[PDB]
């Protein structure tokens, strides 16, 4: 395959990353991932404006402009031939001697760009999949799509120890995502989710279900709610890039209503399909 | 010159670091920083002993005994004839195609290590520096010295265009450590510094100077002070691997009693000269 990097498409083998990258000291970057349907990129625009969003956060500036880099990820796909899956990219301050503090704005930022093959998870989606609660001992700005993922990392490992597809992270009891996911809860035909602030990552997934649920007339309420009370849910489902609507019907051993997929969850996962690329 | 890589003294050129290291897309992995004093390593087993600790913290199986480990590290001294400065060193937990949980024990982690030339800092050990409080954000294991850097960066770099040296961190008022560095206060001749819970990093400085003030039969009490408490105190100094017994003379342009090294911290600076390496 070929990878971008920087602004150049290179076979695999030529990308060589040095050992004072900043990304590889202090995971220092940002990252974006997204999904391509039968060659089309989703929301590609979404994802760029929140890559660019993530770097300003930290101060990092993308040397090339956002009309550049759509091209560069089309080039990409289009080298790769790449029909259904995904395209990971991310950004670092660059290459320098390691110290902290940031180095001269002499140093340019280092661009990483790759694709995967990637089916969608149609058994997932139909059937649903079993989460466990695990504690979020990650940093207070989980805003920023960053490449410090230690955290979500020993949190997907535990879930995965389980037998679980997902880690519904929370803090002191106060659910807030997945380890890489959005967590909505449904009760009474209301739709709730953790509100986007410094606690959450605000998933581009999450914005399209939300405005899914505005177009069905589905009344949402951006409040946090418990571990506790997330059991008590009708319906409970997972969001990301790759899970797109993921059901969850059990968590730790105990079923979410009767461990069936419900009535709005198919709704919204309805109204979802009509916002992706289609062959045809 | 010469890079520790995996198992080998290789020249710097031949590294090759993979894009899927999980150091770069996780920052998964722990590293150490070992003082060189003319050619001769300071409390090197304590850092290999701390390295084996953080990596098992994360469940990474370091592929040989610690024995080698101590033979590689003199090996890469010796080929970059190293006088005086500090050998860095990480472990990843390997490369594999990305996805958040463990790959299989196949996986083999990446360790690189190499040296630099770094004087003892002359200037600040005799004329203490200035710091700056910063509210700490960073996740919740900051007992493990892990890759996750961004939230100690960002405060570093906070300190330097304040024209400070060193970040004070601190979470719920309470002083907690530097950004790169443990924190210590004297009052009344009495050292007071944060217990070595999941809130610091157990510095090995740290744990010198502990013993220094034990020498000489100075009380030393592990209980937490607050940002309002550290600028009451008589005596304010910060300790790491490069930084040694750093004196902090001014907080956010307050002074710390006169804004003078004091005596305490004078005593045990000697303490402490007495413990590194002088080859004559
Ligand atoms: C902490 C956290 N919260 C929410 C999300 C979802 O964000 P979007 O992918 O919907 O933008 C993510 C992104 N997760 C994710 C992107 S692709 C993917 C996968 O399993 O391949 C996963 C995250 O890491
Ligand atoms: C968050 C945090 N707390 C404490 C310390 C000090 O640990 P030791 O270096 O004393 O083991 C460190 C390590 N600091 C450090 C080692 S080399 C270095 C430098 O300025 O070059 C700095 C740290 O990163």
């Amino acid at each position: 395959g070929y990878t971008l990097w920087n602004d150049q498409i290179v076979k695999d083998e030529e990308v060589k990353i040095d050992k004072e990258d900043r990304g590889y000291q202090f995971g220092d970057g940002v990252y974006e991932v997204v999904k391509v349907y039968n060659g089309e990129m989703f929301t590609v625009n979404e994802h760029i404006d929140r890559l660019y969003a993530s770097a300003e956060k930290i101060r990092i500036t993308i040397p090339y402009t956002k009309d550049k880099f759509h091209q560069l990820l089309h080039e990409l796909v289009e080298k790769n031939e790449l029909n259904t899956g995904h395209i990971y990219f991310q950004v670092t301050r660059g290459t320098s001697p390691r110290a902290h503090q940031f180095p001269e704005n002499t140093v340019k930022p280092v661009i990483i760009g790759y694709t995967k093959e990637n089916p969608r998870p149609l058994e997932n989606l139909e059937k649903g999949v079993k989460a466990t609660f695990v504690e979020d001992i990650r940093w207070l700005r989980c805003d920023i799509k960053s490449l410090n993922l230690l955290g979500a990392v020993l949190a997907k490992q535990e879930a995965h120890e389980k037998g679980c597809y997902e880690a519904i992270l929370h803090r002191n009891n106060t659910v807030t995502e997945g380890s890489s996911s959005n967590v909505f809860g449904i009760k009474d035909g209301i739709l709730y989710t953790h509100p986007a602030n410094n606690m959450i990552l605000k998933g581009i997934t999450r914005d399209v279900v939300i405005a899914c649920a505005n177009e069905i007339n589905m009344p949402v309420k951006e409040i946090p709610f418990t571990t506790h009370e997330a059991l008590k849910m009708d319906e409970l489902f997972v969001t990301s890039t790759t899970s797109e609507i993921t059901p969850v019907i059990e968590i730790d051993g105990k079923l979410i209503r009767d461990g069936k997929v419900g009535e709005w969850t198919r709704k919204l996962q309805k109204q979802f399909e009509t916002k992706i690329p289609k062959p045809l």
